[PDB]
């Protein structure tokens, strides 16, 4: 075989590190080598060679080589899939349509460069926030790819929603089943316990049936929403194994399929045939399961309760509204020029 | 099964934090499940904690649990292996006897706790420097544990050395066979490439036929020795993923044997009749090999010319010498 291509963008920084020496190792493409395009700012240039300065020194037999660059051709150029990790943070004083609106450019951007210059079956996995969005924006700049390439990242979410069950019931993560995460990231996220079952001393019920309303409908989502903050507050840097750990995860069942009986939350482009009641055209966390060709597909025979319907509408409506501030900010910087 | 419990030392850490989901994530054990013990010291509890909640977020099916503490015992209790990866730092105006010595008081207690709390079937993997000095003195201070239980870390310098190679050669990694890391760490190290062959267009020479002495034996050990300060200088902080990448590879291969040629170098305790000519009595960098017991042995077959002799015999002296620091500064102390 000839090497895999795999782009890391933020690659000089924490998550950047991890994810490059966990491919390296042979985590994400089996027996098959690597390549690794690292792209990164000229002010991390440094830290970028201390990260392949490290990757040297493991010898690893995956690895066939690797640039470490910050020019796009070299960085997107015949590559097979993509960590898109950097984006704008946002700025003292913005709100979320400010964070929204920087990183539209930079998507926008990024989208020119994958149609450009990556392969035609690249996989594009969106990490930097506020990725559905973000994610949307690429696809829609990316003139020679298509709906198929792109994708974003909920399996921190959903991870965090099995750990934090699991525990509440006193069962192992592997005897809880078809917990989802549906949507947008931030505050309209749907954490659903709605469809879940847990095995416990041989006996199968529902999660709900079981967890006390006021657990499952506002105390579970709070905790599940503030997650991350409590980490930064105990750690002072923000989550870095974590979302590598689920973002390998995501690439890796989207490369060679999933497990039977696995369900794993996936932002895509919304599929027209959708069995869930969400319109096209944005990108959407559905529950998903992967073919051994490597093509997404969403779950089907999930139920939606009344109160799963207003959760659903409302994310839908959320992303539909951050849609139009990204393009509209896009569409008022052409119009200055 | 039962679970495997792990612990690791400086938990809190930059190695800590690679290391713990390294492992977390199956890489070590298997199909095993792993119960981690994280240990650390009092002001590094908070981010301790941190670590915990990033590794419930990842929902690993081989994490059966985890202790995060500053207590010895629960660290300790009944665990199969140990990356030892904390140590005293060297401090400003100290030079190395000092760096020995408080790191001897250190590794003492760290045996009397693993001969107290762990299971007799241990494997304690000393990486914190002085690794292998440390690991002589928790092994003389682990009254109910034996030498097998016992190694430290050469595998970064191997796995440098074999980059190093390769690239100068312009062939791939695979492609390079026999360097070795011999000795101490420190500035005696020995890495050897005497023993070490290449392939490419069809033809397998010896290193040193090849490449030209002023490299072999100057240039090349300075690049090895300057390393870790070149990363340092450019990351900010010294090595993490690249020690963990060691560690983990070190204690896979001491758990499940070596493959088929594999040569690890490994710090041992030096075992009687060992054939390269070295004292018992030290823990020193050999290459080996691990039977599927998880059984260490030296590799036989290796030569030793008048240039690895010298540098073998210094490298000796020089752990000696170290041991002598240490159990001194313990006496002193009694």
């Amino acid at each position: 075989s000839e090497a895999a291509h795999v782009l890391i963008t933020g690659a000089a920084g924490q998550i950047g590190y991890i994810l490059s020496h966990w491919i390296a190792s042979g985590e994400l493409y089996g027996d098959r080598q690597v390549y690794l395009h690292l792209l990164d700012i000229p002010p991390a240039m440094n830290r970028l060679t201390a990260l392949t300065m490290e990757l040297e020194d493991c010898a690893f037999p995956h690895l066939a080589g690797f640039v470490a660059t910050t020019d796009p051709k070299a960085a997107f150029k015949d590559i097979d899939c993509a960590f898109l990790v950097a984006s704008m943070p946002r700025k003292p004083g913005q709100v979320r349509a400010d964070l929204i609106s920087s990183n539209s450019v930079i998507f926008k951007n990024t989208g020119e460069y994958l149609s450009k210059w990556a392969k035609p079956s690249v996989k594009v996995l969106v990490i930097g926030n506020p990725d559905n969005t973000n994610c949307e924006i690429a696809m829609l700049h990316a003139k020679n790819l298509k709906p198929e390439n792109f994708s974003s990242l909920s399996m921190l979410d959903q991870n965090r929603a099995y750990y934090e069950v699991a525990s509440k019931l006193g069962v192992d993560v592997k005897d809880v089943h078809d917990i989802i995460v549906w949507g947008n990231h931030g505050e309209s996220m749907v954490a659903d316990l709605t469809q879940a079952t847990f095995t416990k001393e041989g006996k199968t019920q529902k999660v709900v049936d079981v967890l006390d309303h006021d657990y499952v409908f506002d105390t579970f989502f709070k905790k599940i929403g503030h997650r991350a903050w409590d980490i930064l507050e105990h750690r002072g840097f923000t989550s870095a194994a974590s979302p590598t750990k689920a973002a390998i995860q995501h690439m890796k069942a989207w490369l060679f399929g999933t497990a039977p009986g696995e369900v794993l939350s996936m932002g895509i482009p919304v599929p027209e045939g959708n069995p869930y009641g969400i319109k096209p055209g944005v990108v959407f966390s559905f529950p998903c399961n992967v073919d051994k060709e490597g093509k997404i597909h969403v779950v089907e025979g999930f139920k939606v309760n009344d109160w799963l319907r207003e959760k659903l509408d409302f994310t839908e409506k959320d992303l539909f509204h951050e849609k139009e501030i990204a393009l509209n900010h896009l569409a008022q910087l052409e119009h200055h020029h």
